[PDB]
């Protein structure tokens, strides 16, 4: 059951298509991960992870296809922030 945590999460809003090799496809349902204590990921140090209107580019991956890539923070709805793990 993986072997390691999850983090953030976000649940996609609508159906986008993408157009450059930084975006990819997002369809419904669709939760996207982040990660537990490492947002700095990006490079931030201030975004509230629970405010993605703040945020401009939000990168993560979407297990529900094993796609990963890019997504702007306004396409999604943020949903919850913890230390996940199994």
């Amino acid at each position: 059951g993986s072997m390691s945590a999850e983090g953030y999460q976000y649940r996609a809003l609508y159906d986008y298509k993408k157009e450059r090799e930084e975006d990819i496809d997002l369809h419904l349902g669709d939760i996207l991960t982040v990660n537990k204590g490492s947002l700095v990921a990006l490079g931030f140090s201030d975004g509230q992870e629970a405010k993605p209107e703040e945020i401009g580019w939000l990168n993560g991956y979407n297990e529900t296809t094993g796609e990963r890539g890019d997504f702007p923070g306004t396409y999604v709805e943020y949903i919850g922030r913890k230390k996940i793990s199994p």
